[PDB]
């Protein structure tokens, strides 16, 4: 019987330092947990006394001059570098402002306190006072990125990259030394991986997966607000610094434009949802609003993955909380996430009659909006048929299944896993899927039990 205690970590980036996990986040919040699921809330803000980064307006003084800001600083990674020294990468800047930086802070210790390290990257150069941007020619925040939201990431060869990025000229990686964590000379901003435009995309971060060896690139699509439809997409590479291509075979060098035109890219892992038979915003009903900024963890002692981001709730407005839920490879290498948060599960194949049955179906589509998505009901029969909401056909091998589902004029084939789950509102075991189609759309079924 799983029980929880989440904290409120925005943009929470995940790092393990022994047997615990800690995320860091916005506002330096930071919170840590044995067990993935009872966390302990460590730090709540950048105010001048906590103990993470103390008289922090004078300690980073460097990038909040820069980014004209105090008592705050968003978007903070750790990592441990090859020297054992615990290096967070963060960003400087203020709302919807190009003017930013990356900076770095360093600690012996996991919980602090970080000093001052270096400053890497700026954004917002105004010429005639501070002369070009990082690649010598004139900033643009059309062109150029905006220096935010940091993932840091070794490659299975040991090279050390970072790939950071939001809105403005997009997303980038810059390959770093790793003796030192800082990038290596002459590649300015670095190589683009996606957007430019002023897309509404940030919060990349890139996993790698030794069970496909390929890299996944994640990003957060849209506004993070109650009415943002933030929402999380994924792409994958052969290689550390792309290109990252989605399900269907785009390139993400190719996203960028209006919401409407980077929505047709990427695999959308969730959006907007409840799963409250009666209206949108049902408080003992298990739902979220604007889930994203996430980052990733492979824990190799289990062969599990995990998914850590913030999320907002139907009708609760601004007001956020860490989660975690496990993300599942499907036949095709390609991630899908648990419908409900991380409750000790461990995939395994199912019999028939655990299979079968009537399920709440949401379908999470591919557009950036606010909308709260609701289920229709669905039944997985014992001859193979779908029936209810929608038709067409289901089979399974081992813990992956497909679905063969009729939409129009074509029949739309998702694959994913079969798992049984903890219900989080429900407070019981259920059998649950979890697929993903080619055209990047996701569609989580909860078994009605
Ligand atoms: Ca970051």
């Amino acid at each position: 019987q799983p029980t929880f205690r989440w904290a409120v970590v925005h943009d929470p980036s995940i790092i393990k330092v022994g047997n615990m996990y800690y995320v860091f986040g916005t506002h330096l919040q930071v919170a840590k947990s044995k067990d993935l699921m009872h966390w302990e809330q460590i730090n709540t803000s950048a105010h001048d006394k906590n103990p993470i980064i103390p008289n922090i307006n004078e300690e980073l003084k460097e990038t909040l001059s820069w980014a004209r800001t105090r008592n705050d600083i968003w978007a903070p990674q750790v990592i441990q570098l090859s020297d054992g020294r615990y290096y967070m990468y963060y960003c400087a800047s203020t709302f919807g402002s190009p003017r930013s930086a990356i900076g770095i802070a360093v600690s012996d210790d996991i919980e602090g306190p970080y000093k001052h390290y270096a400053v890497i990257v700026k954004s917002g150069q105004v010429y005639s006072v501070d002369g070009p941007s990082e690649d010598g020619t004139p900033y643009d925040s059309r062109k150029h990125p905006n220096a935010l939201d940091p993932g840091v990431f070794y490659d299975k060869e040991g090279n050390l990259w970072m790939v950071y990025g939001s809105w403005f000229g997009g997303i980038y990686i810059l390959k770093l030394d790793p003796n030192t964590g800082l990038p290596l000379p002459g590649q300015g901003y670095g190589k683009r991986l996606v957007g430019g435009n002023h897309s509404s995309m940030e919060g990349p971060y890139i996993l790698y997966s030794p069970d496909t060896d390929y890299y996944y690139l994640f990003l957060s699509f849209g506004g993070l607000d109650y009415r943002g439809g933030y929402n999380i997409r994924v792409a994958r590479s052969k290689n550390p610094n792309g290109p990252y291509y989605d399900p269907e075979g785009k390139s993400m060098e190719n996203c960028m434009g209006s919401k409407t035109v980077i929505s047709n890219y990427g695999a959308k892992l969730v959006g907007n949802f409840i799963l409250s038979e009666s209206n949108t915003i049902d408080f003992k009903a298990f739902g979220y609003v604007s889930p994203g900024h996430n980052s990733a963890y492979y824990d190799p002692e289990t062969g599990k993955y995990f998914i850590f981001f913030h999320t907002r709730f139907p009708g609760r407005g601004e007001t956020y909380q860490l989660r975690v839920h496990q993300l599942f490879l499907n036949e095709d290498g390609w991630f899908v996430m648990a419908p409900f948060p991380y409750g000790g599960e461990t995939v395994s194949k199912l019999p028939n009659e655990e299979i079968v049955g009537e399920y709440q179906f949401i379908n999470h589509g591919k557009e950036i909006t606010d909308k709260i998505k609701q289920p229709v009901r669905i039944k997985l029969n014992s001859d193979g048929s779908i029936t209810g909401a929608v038709e067409g056909r289901w089979e399974r091998k081992e813990h992956y299944i497909t679905l063969k589902i009729i939409e129009g004029n074509t029949t739309v084939i998702y694959k994913g896993v079969l798992l049984k789950q903890w219900h989080y509102s429900e407070k019981k075991w259920v059998t649950v899927f979890t697929a993903l189609s080619n055209q990047g759309v996701s569609v989580w079924g909860i078994r009605v039990e």
